């Protein structure tokens, strides 16, 4: 990146409090020493010998966006073997941060939540990018009750392990074109998004994905079986119609019929009035008390 | 490799010339001490913080065959750092160290060739095992005409990484179907082999691959488009309708529609009476 600050940025921020990792990373509170401004900073161990090409990825993904609904991008720091991707700061966490204080939440904060993650995946998917780890704990909520998609860590790291096996399958010769076609496009596309989100409201809806107490190998498996059935809400009369039909439609097995993010945003679920940030607010209300 | 033998080769073996290297490793020819008899030995350096993983699924893939076309597995040693893998020699080299001299394969020898790959392949599929470099140097021939399928080095990387990528893959539970497939699968199956025949029988007739001169690249790119056309014989008049049907069969594009090992072992090109060892024992003899 020409744009990276060769500089220690404790030099321009104070770090105020541990927030976690992500897929790498740990992430900061910070606070802008002559703004008072608060950021999120993600700290990368980068030893000299390794491959750059992931955080690489990842910045180019985050600086190219320019979207409410997908963390903002500050800029990045280059300082002692350490690289810090300066962010938007989200006050309330993580959705799976607020659920494991409030509980379940409601149809109508569901709603609201798959209309602006779906606003978000839309705008991605508009550039050709994909996130693919949409879940709770990547889903953000600022103390105004907005919600912004984070963690671009595992697109970067399929991006840059696709861009290196690239460069290394050697002689293509006599290579089948499907298996040239897995290497270069890797197999799949953005509708894998739209299944995520489905599970991810089933998450908001029952405190945990479905197969949750199943070894993850063994859901894998039971996944690429022919005839595997896509998860569902468990409780039937706690939910409308237009709530079990978007969980239906979004967990669509195959990518070719599972609709895209701009026409699930006309799904009666997430077109309904109502949906704003003070339910959103009322869920940061119930933490609190 | 639970059956490793923890001493040297060299004190069994006197190495005789260097036979280039594979996909890893370098292979050479070696007699023994007390026999005389001729075996391949791969070298592969092999240090305590390197991933034994690949070098341990190729010795699998190996010793677990059982078929008279693929190169019979001996052992393999381990000693200061060296890893010899012992296998079957055949003496007249690779297809690709034959045509380099010869020139091009007549038809009656490509489809004994395709015949006998096809058989290995039937057996390997058989086996859930994928070959995945099928081609002409990795095709070998003994003294006899008769044919061996080699090299498991890309087969063995490949094994490996889908089971490294695993791990680094995380949690599943948010994943799609699709993307789950891709990880366990690879997004593909051995119907890639049969493909990768149809290149090797045009390599056998031409000298060279389709696109031979067009920069690796490019041809992967070419290939991933979603109209491109499946390669064909250069020269029409010079193959039998029986040859180009079974290139055009084996280079299906669609991997659904592509025959198996098994179903192309009843076409009409290999499965004619007259093929037989006596057909390479007749290009080997131009070698002499
Ligand atoms: C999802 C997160 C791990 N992450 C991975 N890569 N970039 C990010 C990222 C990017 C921007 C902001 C933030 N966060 C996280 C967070 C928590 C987390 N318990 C708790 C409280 C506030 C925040 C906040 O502002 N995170
Ligand atoms: C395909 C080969 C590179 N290889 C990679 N892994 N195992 C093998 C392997 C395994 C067994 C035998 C042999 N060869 C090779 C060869 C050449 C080569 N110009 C030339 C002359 C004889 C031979 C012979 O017996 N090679």
């Amino acid at each position: 990146d020409p744009d990276i600050f060769n500089r220690d940025p404790r030099d321009h921020y104070d770090l105020l409090q541990r927030l976690g990792g992500g897929t790498y990373g740990e992430v900061f509170k910070a606070r802008d020493k002559v703004s008072g401004d608060l950021v999120a900073l993600k700290m990368v161990k980068m030893e000299p010998d390794d491959d750059v090409s992931t955080l690489q990825k990842e910045i180019l993904i985050l600086k190219t966006c320019r979207h409410a609904n997908i963390v903002a991008y500050h800029g990045s720091y280059l300082w002692l073997q350490k690289l810090w991707i300066c962010m938007e700061f989200c006050g309330a966490g993580s959705l799976q941060d607020i659920y494991q204080v409030t509980g379940s939440l409601s149809e109508l904060q569901i709603s609201y939540v798959c209309r602006e993650v779906l606003q978000g995946l839309a705008y991605l998917h508009s550039q050709k990018k994909i996130h693919r780890d949409i879940k709770g704990a990547n889903i953000l909520i600022n103390d105004a009750g907005e919600v912004r998609l984070a963690d671009f860590g595992i697109s970067a790291q399929i991006g840059a392990e696709l861009a290196r096996r690239l460069e290394f399958i050697g002689t293509p010769y006599w290579m089948a074109p499907e298996v040239a076609a897995v290497a270069l496009k890797g197999g799949y596309n953005e509708l894998c998004d739209i299944w995520s989100l489905g599970i991810t409201a089933i998450e908001l809806a029952e405190l945990q994905p479905p197969l949750f107490d199943v070894h993850p190998l063994r859901v894998l498996f039971l996944m690429t079986k022919s005839g595997y059935q896509p998860p569902r809400l468990k409780e039937k009369g706690k939910w409308s119609a237009a709530f079990h039909n978007f969980i239906k439609v979004t967990l669509t097995k195959s990518p070719k019929k599972r609709p895209s993010a701009t026409k699930m945003l006309s799904h009666q679920l997430v077109s309904q009035p109502g949906l704003n940030r003070g339910l959103i607010l009322d869920l940061l209300d119930k933490l609190k008390n």
